[PDB]
């Protein structure tokens, strides 16, 4: 029997036993229908396994085993839930996302493994996964709660001065390098991504945007981000091809976001989806700084190293030429240790479950799979999705 | 996630890892067809899984661990071979149950159920399961090798005086006591059935025939036949109506083994099924032994409690009434320690692979599913199927 419990075991297998266990729910999902229950076997198969199989579902990770505390996003896809595990009494945020609306239209995998390898990264600025479950209707992903908001939230409640802006633009650069030396690029750099914690420290957080590189340190994928204000103009010419950019995409994100900070507004801001992709493609020649908006020198220096061309672009020979660049001098931080010092905004948190850091939301009613006639299948893209710390 | 543990753990359970295993095993046989691959789920699916599959079914115990010393049996849904493990250099014999004519006669069950019952409660006197598995086409039972052969191939070779069938029928008896006391009722009691240790020991077997009870300890249905000669009359009027049985059909079959053993015919012979039918119908009328035949007044009075209307029929008031029959008198043996004793045939054998006791066989064949259109699911209700001690 040797090598065989051995694959088992392996938690990063794909036959382990909570797949095996997936693969089995995913199949009485797809059988139980009343048009295919004519068939003799199928029925047979459900009428034995149907009871044992509701008793497992009961004792695995279940959206009842939460309490729902308060909405704090949404989502497209499902909400952002500040929730309570019950038994632990712990509290995490809950992303919820829709299957079928989870069918983006071709092609797919495994889908997940993105989330996988930074789960087993364990990196500390990057947001944590530690539960991750399904059922019928969604995908449940539990994460560490980020009680400090995002900073869309902290740029419209203060008016960010340099000092600020150095750090948490050094925060995201150290976040982005730590993606990177995980072989992903995140492509979804934005102040959205950007959540603050206890102590005003930032971590990122992948909106399922993250990919796997090339080994030559390329990706190629298809698959979008929709609003372009924080995207390059690299990302944004390869979503008709396919169609190839590295690394450097994310560098040109902290350039966006550097400029927001201290400006206002984003750099390439239009009405129009339209006017804003083509402002961004047209970045030699639209960039440009407000006549008033004050700001340093060292620091309109950095914002147009990153806001180039890829072929030139700040941090394209590693990140230590972004550490080394003036913008980044101050009395406060080592880029050594800047995750120990203090923040410039502590949370005023009075309780474990505040959450006057997130807008409030209203209750907006959800679509799902058509009931088949014939075999479909559409629970086996989900087999191996669940994960338990 | 306590007693989730427990189920998968637990041999007993439904879903255990085999079970899972199986449960996979089979989703991909019954969905890797070049028609339902035009779906993309199903396509994606596969090729995740196509790959680790082929390697668990490598790992797994399958026909090819075994050599093939010898066909000894036939089998209408596939033959019974003397096989030899490899690894462990043991003989076992081998059936194997064509899952195309498994379906097909009939509904449903489960079965193998009867059998986990039996495996799992490992009476000395049923033949022992060791391992059962499968592949696309065949099940697979390895049992123990009875080397000794059947009792008709005994009755066949020895005129068997009454002596030697004290010792037969008290061993049926108690072997049936075993098999009743588990829940299950035989059905099938002949001398095919009766197969004879190395030591000259007896023990049943089922053929696919056992049933398990009601909640007093007698339930109904066919299906089915017994095999036409041994048919106790409840179970032959039984296709319905007031159609019900219980254990006392296993008796009037033991009544009628005793008949041949010292008759040397069964005593409902006849050239046509519909002769040996009407005389089992008939039996208060077509029941006489023929006057030379010498036969003790005790065994034609044991025989003749037993072939009698199932209401006044030995061993409706339990199994101690059939011990003290003025017939079971002997010194060779008490009921307590029969099976320690000398028995009446003990065959001379000259090694670990002799099969002299069974007769010779050849004739080819090999049929199986129609290739599907869309999923029909043709191996689910094997799932579960795989056994090992």
């Amino acid at each position: 029997q040797r090598k065989l419990e051995a694959l088992i075991r392996d938690p990063r297998s794909p036959i382990n036993v909570e797949s095996l266990l997936d693969g089995l729910n995913s199949l009485v999902l797809d059988l139980d229908f009343p048009a295919l229950r004519k068939n003799k076997n199928i029925d047979n198969f459900l009428n034995r396994y149907e009871k044992i199989v509701k008793k497992i579902r009961g004792l695995q990770m279940k959206a009842e085993d939460y309490d729902v505390v308060k909405v704090i996003g949404r989502g497209a896809f499902g909400e952002v839930q500040l929730v309570r595990h019950k038994a632990s009494q712990k509290v995490y945020a809950m992303k919820l996302l829709s299957k079928f609306e989870m069918i983006k239209r071709s092609d797919s995998a495994f889908f997940w493994e993105e989330r996988d390898i930074m789960a087993f990264a364990n990196s500390p600025w990057v947001v944590q996964l530690f539960c991750a479950f399904q059922d019928d209707k969604y995908l449940y992903m539990v994460m560490e709660y980020m009680p400090g908001g995002d900073l869309v939230n902290l740029m419209s409640n203060y008016d960010v001065p340099e000092k600020w802006a150095k750090f948490y633009t050094a925060e995201v650069v150290l976040a982005l390098d730590a993606i990177h030396s995980m072989g992903l690029i995140h492509r979804d750099v934005k102040p959205d991504n950007m959540l603050l914690d206890k102590h005003g420290h930032l971590k990122l957080a992948d909106f399922g945007t993250c990919m796997k590189m090339d080994e030559t340190g390329m990706v190629h994928c298809d698959t979008a981000v929709g609003t372009p204000d924080y995207i390059s103009p690299e990302v944004l010419k390869s979503q008709g091809g396919d169609g190839y950019y590295g690394r450097e995409c994310d560098w040109w994100s902290v350039g966006v976001f550097l400029f927001e900070m201290l400006v206002g507004d984003t750099p390439f801001y239009a009405d129009s989806l339209v006017g804003t992709y083509s402002k961004i493609m047209d970045h030699k020649n639209s960039l440009c700084f407000p006549e008033d908006a004050e700001i340093s020198k060292h620091a309109k220096n950095l914002i147009c190293a990153f806001l180039t061309d890829r072929e030139v672009r700040l941090g394209r020979n590693g990140v230590e030429e972004i550490k080394q660049h003036p913008f980044f001098k101050n009395d406060q931080w080592n880029w050594d240790n800047i995750r120990e010092t203090a923040a410039p905004v502590v949370p005023e948190l009075s309780s474990d479950i505040d959450s006057s850091n997130f807008d409030d939301i209203e209750d907006d009613d959800v679509e799902t799979f058509p009931i088949p006639k014939a075999f479909v299948g559409n629970q086996l893209p989900f087999i191996g999705f669940t994960y338990y710390r």
